[PDB]
């Protein structure tokens, strides 16, 4: 916890700024999902 | 952590307000150090 001050904070989680900022990895990509035309059946 | 139900923080830091209040406890009465009086000397 930087230690080394004469007046150190009292845990590590005040000396972060937590953000709230959410990153996601490249993620994969979706192709057949929509490649295909759509029937729109309205009966069973 | 409350990871009751479906999405979680992450971790407790992202489940808690970090306040920068400042308390101390009753502390000790200084009764002696100022009860007397001072004799301004300006020299040894």
């Amino acid at each position: 916890v930087n230690q080394s001050s004469s007046v150190e904070v009292s845990s590590e989680s005040y000396e972060t700024i937590f953000s709230q900022r959410i990153i996601r990895d490249l993620q994969k990509e979706l192709v057949v999902g929509a490649l295909f035309e759509e029937l729109p059946m309205s009966s069973k």
